[PDB]
């Protein structure tokens, strides 16, 4: 059986989210008993961090905080193609997957239109082997059930995400 560290892996794109409403999102996650990777590193180089491979590979799930830039990131988009591999591929248990869309239309996540289209059109062909990956990851993460927020008040939209992804997670720990 499998290392188990985090109970969730939040993924994010820290110059849209990472100071507000994934903070928030991330103590709410803790105040449920719920064990949360959120990267606080600086962090250099091309290549995703192997501890951020890791802590993926150790978590029974991501939460995925989708935002306006969240695909001009190759960091955020590198993560979200191993989070997906995990969620394909691993068994005992599996890798549940909570996508959030914060202020983003999920279809323009699913299509890569809108902002999302204007990312992948501002990468070069440095990058052209990454993007069909990053495409699928894309497409496959925003058909999963989720929360879609726009309006209302956010810290209760907060206390009612966790709670799913508490009793979610309670109840497939069995």
């Amino acid at each position: 059986a499998r290392t188990i560290t985090y109970d969730v892996f939040l993924s994010f794109r820290g110059e849209d989210t990472r100071f507000n409403f994934t903070d928030h999102l991330y103590s709410a996650l803790g105040r449920r008993g719920i064990r949360t990777f959120r990267d606080d590193k600086l962090r250099r180089g091309e290549a995703i961090a192997p501890e951020l491979l890791k802590a993926i590979e150790e978590s029974r799930s991501s939460v995925i905080v989708f935002s306006e830039n969240y695909a001009r990131s190759r960091w955020c988009l590198d993560e979200l193609v191993k989070i997906m591999e995990c969620h394909k591929d691993k068994k005992d248990p599996g890798h549940a997957v909570f996508p959030i869309f914060y202020h983003v239309d999920p279809s323009h996540v699913r299509k890569q239109e809108g902002s999302f289209g204007e990312a992948f059109a501002g990468y070069g062909e440095n990058l052209k082997d990454k993007i069909p990956r990053w495409r699928t990851a894309l497409t496959e993460a925003a058909n999963l059930s989720g929360w879609p927020l726009q309006d209302g008040y956010e810290s209760n939209q907060i206390k009612e995400i966790t709670d799913s992804i508490f009793r979610r997670l309670k109840c497939k720990r069995l």
